[PDB]
């Protein structure tokens, strides 16, 4: 192993289904931070980027065949400059920053950007092709979210709960009532309204251009609901039915973003005149049973955590992505972390700002590393569960 | 150094489109090596596997979220077991082996599988949502191959040539003559009926069993033994009369997959494991999209300057025949003869066909495979990429 | 042949594509004129009404399956009435009355109802079959307007001009300048806002419900009564600078449906029924495809030759405005002024709309209620068809004495 | 009411689901009628045709806007003639015969080609609009068979039940047995054997040519029937429905392929055209009722039509009743008091063993009835059939002497 440090680090801001970056290409959308790297690092050789890595979790739409390379190309990166896409759902972004860092680590490359992309807004329809003449079953389904061609063999043996059924699921399991959900959930928006109004969330944004009339910017997150009380989520009715306790306001959304960062061997650094801002320390995976997807992250920190030998105590940042207060709450149990931890996603997380699949996990280590600068800590930890049973772990330390 | 060594490493069948596989869903047919790999080293804790990294160039049909993790729970891997599929369109495969070559290598796994698969019989149609409430302008389109939602930015700054195009261009600006690919594409016919007769194909196959009662697929399906360059002369080029590029001297489109076990030193001596080969490295490079089959050459070259070795270094180099064009255009730039015997020894792609996803990792499987037949030292494995890339990866067999 | 009465008459106001009628459903849109004509006639036993005709251009949607069966089960008629539907295209809903007379006039039935609906909001798009295993050929299309399923046959003996390029096709060989076209186009505008303006069409209109709170819509929506010379000279033409159609010309795409009541004499006595014309006859001729819009001239030449009637033996006159070219091309094969007041006097498609299967059945009603106000004897109801029809049908209103 | 005669007549063969007519768009197969009826009457003007009238129940595919002009435009009928398309479902066929009949019996036209097509085979799947920005809710409906954007209302007042559910209720308010069920569709394959044997159809039928890198096939001959068909091969099927009920896929009608027409004619047409008059049209009638029993619709529709002319139902020497499900064809024979096994009804076979090409059984119907009574030299024919959401159509003819 040499070292790898994350340098540059950019996202655009964070949409609503049908919202504000609906009208965005997710070719063009993934090009926004590409093109802001390049704008704000003017002193690199852009042709000696080794890769562009991009998390994908859909890749049927604006972002099929490779949109790493789609991408690169459509910001203005070198036809030299070499890309690949990765797609481990939810974890996507984490798992491109953390297959940049292995290369560079073992000596294969010096540079690269990774990253990840999803517009939720723009996934389309697929339609199996007919397997005889005159088929008469042919049918079309959405790839916004959930479940398309089902093998009868994976609902048979694992079912094919939907993600907020597998958050009850984890719920029931690890018994996590709708009270700590619901104040879990009113934490996120507090600590991201309180983030949103010191200009936290502008420091890592690059705007991005809507072409409409006239040229608009996108500049603020979307999703956020900074008003929210503990009252108005008691009342919400739950997803699954009436004894259930995940709703629409102690889970994450559907959304549409990008977000892209600077890895460098510590020769890149110097050649390119980078500024290293953190050492990547590690990245560990892990399998759960699908129907309890939400708690992947537990094994997957403790693989990683042992690997490292380091406690959870040794972190003054946890980002664990919110993609249910349910699966939250249960991993920061298991993990032996206080429900209401401030040093747990404390600018909020993703029911407050969103969750663009192959984005996410790109934005964890983008903010915990954001959130080690302003409060001069020195570990962070990104974790993340995973459609389908995954669990996926990333440990950073601020260069002092 | 810090070693990573193939070992076992199994592939389909690979089907003709609508042919012998067609039937069989891209998730079913991934979990075909991985439930073979199981069954061959029952000495493994499979409950020890760190990862699964399969290749798919498509990802909209059978294959959907993350086809990795669908096929090792397919396969009967525990669920403890995590997945991640990687796209680099035409090199998938082969970047899913270079992907877990180094995670092992900087110490983060001990013991992963890679491969590789494409259902391009089962590809969906895909169609764009309504952005507007009644809208009338809706379409569906084929991602069997070719561009779908075409950006007009790329087409405007890098063009949508399709592959066969590409390879024209290829032609056409490094010199590549009708008569030398159909010579190219005969080589491939023969040496692959050489190989299959001589059952070198079915040492690296497992079969397919396909539901009806039930039948096995055993036997790669694309190749035409009885090619002759007079049948090769007589085709007319895929983008008219004054073009080089045929049917005949060109891939198909086609159903397979594979995948090969990597392991530390410390993984092959807890699970009883025999080491094959030791992982050299992967580089990539990008090249202009339009002439897309020249991938290969910066590709190799950055390789070769890492390791510090010229091209006649290697016994065995599997190059994927996509268009024989753009394998003569490789071959020349390289320095390496179009007729070498140490060029697709057993024929390639032209004969075999090219699943996408699958075929980076059959190049390393039957490299290896070529070296143990041989008695050779080191491999190499490199392909085009649909969109102006290539990828190398290099091996050597072990003592 | 037995006299047929045409009774009570009603009609849907006509919404823009996407517009007022987009969220009612083809088949619930059919229902709404059979409803009210039931709640209108409540005298009536229902259960006596032999036969509901609809037409339809479109029957792959809402309307597929034959709407006219499916639009009198919504509407609350007795199970126990059939109902069927043509598809003439454009003139759709005139074929229904005619049919309907037809079956009245040979005593085949008593009491029918009669009309057409449309909703080119809703037209689905339509993909054919795979004909072989894995097949990579399949598309969608828009069935809203327009060729969808080409034959080449058919496109190579008879093209598939677009509607729009038919009437430039009739502009050109029958010499209809863009002035002309222009000026009739104002004339429809100014005639309808007029009529608006009196509550004509209101008389005409039986509200449709939208479920929401519940609004009404209760008037037509395409109508531009402030249009101008000017504004309308300014248009670009749809195929190009050197030719005359402009979308302020034309008709447009739209929603609606209508329903008349259809009866022989004893019907009449036995329902207690208020007769209002007396149907004299329909007719059909074929034209050139390319010029479909010129279809009119030998359906009224062919209809007029059997009732032994001049063009000037009609005090009104409805011909469908699907273009001013036609409407034009038509008006000067048949002998009649350009700007006659007998033809369209409250406006007619530029203004109104176009909703295929619904027009056809509107211009009767229209045509009658004209005859009502002014005191006029006989209507002549005609209108060109895509692919190359066009239709007439002429009625008489019943005049009362001493 | 004057007098209308019909005059020639034809059919192609009817083809299986995905068979021997799979290849020929709805409307070419259309047009193949037209252009025989053509070519075996050289005697007539054809720019003196009034209209062609085609039955249709799907329109949604190569059949859209208007496949009688369409057809006769493809059909090589001089483009002066104009075309229109009847949509009764089941009864199209019929209910184009009945329209032409009616236009010439009150004098508004002379001469005119009534029939029907269907295409089943190559019937195109429909997708409605989003009806919103980025909408989820799309999806693909096949219009091959059975319900497509299903009316709520409908569903919840009458119901959406599938055609073979409907023959299941009709065996079940009428108390018809699966033994009545199957002896019924064995007679009607027994019959049909002996019909295609003795040339029966082939005098029906002008053949359609298919080409293709592999050849030219001649289609001749009906492809659904199974005349090797044993009353205990029928008895070992299983229900659509399950175990409990009745209605199977050897008791039942297909999914075919099939086009007709027929001439029609004022005597004074009959005359300056040189036809030959082989019938009188007497009168057609419609009737309505429930959905879930649509196949029952035949009863009120020919006691209606019975009542108007004043005639018994044993004043018909031949009954054409549509086979859509033995159920319904019995129920309906017990209903109108007629032999369960008559030799009066289906004397050739039905739909069980033919096919049932939904616009086109209608017009085959009166076409098999008019040559039945022509071989047999029987006087009066009644054809009749069930009609999806559940009515029945009866037309009536009368041999010339």
């Amino acid at each position: 192993s040499r070292e790898v440090f994350i340098c540059d680090a950019v996202r655009t801001p964070i949409g609503r289904f049908g919202g504000s970056l609906s009208a965005v290409r997710a070719d063009d959308l993934a090009a926004v931070p590409l093109k802001a790297l390049v704008e704000r690092n003017p002193g690199v050789d852009w042709s000696a980027l080794d890769e562009v890595f991009l998390g994908c979790a859909n890749q049927a739409g604006e972002d099929n065949r490779n949109v790493a390379r789609m991408a690169l190309l459509l910001a203005g990166l070198p036809e030299s400059v070499p890309g690949v896409t990765l797609n481990r759902l939810c974890a996507s972004g984490m798992d491109a920053i953390g297959t940049a860092f292995r290369a560079i680590a073992c000596g294969e490359m010096e540079l690269a950007i990774a990253g990840g992309v999803e517009s939720m807004s723009r996934a389309p329809y697929v339609m199996g092709k007919a397997d005889s003449a005159f088929g008469r079953g042919q049918k079309i389904e959405d790839t916004t979210i959930g479940w398309r061609f089902v093998n009868p063999l994976m609902k048979e043996q694992y079912g094919i709960d939907p993600m907020p059924q597998t958050a009850d699921n984890v719920a029931d399991d690890y018994r996590v009532s709708r009270a700590d959900q619901d104040a879990f959930a009113l934490r996120s928006q507090q600590r991201a309204g309180r983030a949103q109004e010191a200009g936290f969330f502008a420091e890592e944004i690059v705007p991005v251009t809507i072409r409409g009339k006239g040229d608009t910017l996108v500049e603020h997150d979307e999703h956020p609901r900074p008003d929210t009380t503990l009252e108005a989520l008691a009342r919400l009715k739950p997803v699954n039915g009436p004894e259930k306790t995940v709703t629409a306001g102690n889970a994450s959304g559907v959304n549409d973003g990008a977000a892209a960062l600077v890895l460098a061997s510590a020769e890149a650094v110097e050649k390119h005149g980078l500024t290293p801002r953190a050492r990547v320390l590690g990245m560990a995976s892990a399998g759960v049973a699908p129907r309890i997807m939400g708690i992947g992250p537990v094994p997957a920190v403790r693989k990683l955590l042992r690997r490292l030998d380091l406690a959870i105590d040794a972190f003054d940042v946890i980002e664990l992505n919110e993609a249910f207060a349910s699966q939250g709450l249960a991993c920061l149990r298991e993990l032996g972390v206080a429900d209401d931890s401030e040093k747990v996603n404390p600018n909020g997380g993703a029911i407050a700002l969103g969750h663009p699949l192959g984005m996410s996990g790109a934005r964890l280590v983008l903010t915990a590393l954001h959130q080690l600068e302003k409060s001069g800590g020195r570990r962070g930890l990104a974790t993340m569960c995973v459609g389908v049973g995954q669990g996926l772990a990333l440990a950073i330390e601020r260069v002092l």
